[PDB]
């Protein structure tokens, strides 16, 4: 079973875990990968249901299971805010432009 699913991806918790702990450490380092410079700010213009406060940062979650280093980001993300507080699993999957739905 998925704890998350982004579209037709599938991630177990310790997918979130893993991705969010990388994400996170960048940030600390003043650091970022890719052409999109992940991580970089998240706004929350569509009002999901966040229960953590922000700033919210993106960084991706590869299907594969793999931490994302630069390369293709897919389309889905781990929000997670200045704290180290997870905010949720979202994914450009099945939303049009920029915009994003919850994975489930
Ligand atoms: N890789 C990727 N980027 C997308 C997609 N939809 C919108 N984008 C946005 O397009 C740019 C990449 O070319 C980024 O600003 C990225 O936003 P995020 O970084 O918030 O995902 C998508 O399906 N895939
Ligand atoms: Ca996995």
């Amino acid at each position: 079973a998925c704890d998350y699913t982004c579209g037709s991806n599938c991630y177990s918790s310790s997918d979130v875990s893993t991705a969010q702990a990388a994400g996170y450490k960048l940030h600390e380092d003043g650091e970022t990968v890719g052409s999109n410079s992940y991580p970089h700010k998240y706004n929350n213009y569509q009002g999901f249901d966040f229960s953590v406060s922000s700033p919210y940062y993106e960084w991706p979650i590869l299907s594969s299971g793999d931490v994302y280093s630069g390369g293709s980001p897919g389309a889905d993300r781990v929000v997670f805010n200045e704290n180290n507080q997870l905010a949720g699993v979202i994914t450009h999957t099945g939303a049009s432009g920029n915009n994003f739905v919850e994975c489930t």
